[PDB]
């Protein structure tokens, strides 16, 4: 059953209506030639300045480079995490170089145009579903807060897998569901390419299959120069999708409702600010002393610590994003500061855990409360320091993955060592002690 359809087959349009009716396709006419123009140089503007980057992802246990170059434009302070990798937004000119400032702006226009299109589609989708058997839900599933711009030149990048279930040709992006979206939220894409049985291998497509199902014939939508398609509602969860490479270079602007409830700057700042509620905070120095050693406060402390380190600092310093935009340099330098003080708190606790006159029963309580996070912290320091210095990250330019923050045991500037194995095996020792 290696079968697919395209508009060349008449079966295709009914297989469309009653398998994938949550796929929408508005041809380039639904977009002014003035909007096409402004957007298509916003792509080049961004591509000239060299903003886009292949991503060093990690799927299952293996590190891979993404065939596609990618940049993320969106609400300032917002982030989109996929494949264990967090992208940070190059911000666009909403509430609050010369070229870049206007490029990010264009897409915000693009983004607002699409958002309108997505609402009527979704109003028309609830309407078909009233003639047979809330409109703020619908507005919220269309409030795109970010767009992931995608680029590929099929000629400068001729290392492509073939589509295995249906024979759709080579793939610029393999079968997948989109991660980290608001539930039932829509995804809208502007596709921008340059210039007999099966699908046409010179032209770009988006593929679609039912999950778990390589029998029902896939779909293969042709995408030409300013075409748009929309994934409505549960589509991205009921269906897998892919991209099928054409012959010419191609941009795509893919607009999402990223689920950044724990993936925004204002959120991770506030966790730090809560963590540091246990710090006697009169003056910023390294006489870190803590108000409480209540075991729930310490646990919460050490957990926020891990989150800023691994979810924010290590994720950021695995990337660069320092060409078009610099928005994150202050915030990042400020989370390093908060992170560093916390390494002090952890120090404070280790001292407390070992103080002469603390009845072991209370020291076993402090331990048991903090051991998990301090052991998780070690294991991720390894996974990072490995994934960082996999020799696949030396090949990348001087423009390649830092392993940061990293200090070395003969570094009086850091209170505890970077390798906690002795400290943690030493904690576990006490707890088992009779
Ligand atoms: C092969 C490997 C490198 C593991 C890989 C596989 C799939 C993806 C795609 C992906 C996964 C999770 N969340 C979002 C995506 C993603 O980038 N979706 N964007 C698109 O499908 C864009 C389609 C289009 O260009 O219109 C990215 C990377
Ligand atoms: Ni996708």
């Amino acid at each position: 059953r290696g079968s697919h359809m395209t508009p060349k087959d008449d079966e295709f349009y009914q297989q469309w209506q009653l398998k994938y009716p949550k796929l929408i396709l508005r041809e380039a006419s639904s977009v002014s030639e003035e909007l096409h123009k402004e957007v298509q140089e916003a792509f080049l503007t961004l591509h000239k300045h060299g903003c886009l980057f292949r991503d060093l992802v990690r799927i299952q246990g293996k590190d891979l480079l993404t065939p596609v170059s990618r940049i993320l434009i969106g609400n300032p302070g917002c982030t989109y995490k996929y494949l264990n990798t967090r992208l940070f937004t190059v911000p666009w000119p909403v509430k609050g170089e010369a070229e870049i400032a206007a490029a990010c702006e264009t897409f915000l226009k693009l983004n607002d145009y699409l958002q309108i299109e997505t609402i009527q589609a979704l109003e028309e989708l609830a309407a078909k579903e009233k003639a047979n058997e809330d409109e703020v839900d619908i507005k919220s599933r269309a409030a795109y807060n970010v767009t992931l711009l995608n680029f590929m030149d099929p000629q400068k990048m001729p290392y492509l897998k073939e589509e295995p279930y249906f024979g759709m040709g080579k793939m610029a992006v393999s079968w997948h569901h989109d991660e980290n979206l608001v539930d039932r939220s829509a995804v809208a894409v502007y596709s921008y390419s340059c210039e007999l049985e099966g699908r046409d291998p010179d032209i770009w497509h988006v593929g679609f299959k039912i999950s778990w199902d390589i029998e029902t014939p896939g779909l293969a939508i042709p995408l030409h120069q300013g075409d748009c398609y929309f994934m409505l509602d549960d589509l991205n969860a009921t269906h897998q999708h892919c991209v099928l490479a054409g012959s010419q270079p191609r941009f795509s602007s893919t607009h999402r409702v990223a689920e950044c409830s724990t993936g925004t700057l204002d959120y991770i700042l506030q966790r730090c600010q809560l963590a540091l509620q246990n710090v006697c905070d009169d003056v910023d120095n390294d006489d870190v002393s803590l108000k409480s050693f209540e075991p729930a406060v310490l646990k919460q402390g050490e957990e926020i610590h891990n989150e800023v380190e691994f979810e924010w600092l290590r994720q950021f310093w695995f990337q660069r994003y320092r060409k078009c935009t610099d928005w994150w340099c202050q915030p990042m330098a400020q989370l390093e500061a908060l992170w560093k003080k916390m390494e002090g708190v952890t120090n404070a606790v280790l001292h407390e855990v070992k103080r002469e006159g603390l009845p072991v029963e209370q020291r076993n309580e402090i331990l048991t409360a903090i051991l998990a996070s301090l052991t998780a912290r070690q294991n991720l320091r390894r996974e990072w320091h490995a994934r960082c210095q996999s020799r696949i990250a030396r090949t990348l330019p001087a423009d390649k993955p830092e392993c940061r923050p990293y200090w070395e045991k003969d570094d009086a500037s850091m209170p505890l060592p970077f390798d906690l194995t002795d400290i943690v095996s030493e904690l576990r020792g006490q707890l088992l002690e009779a």
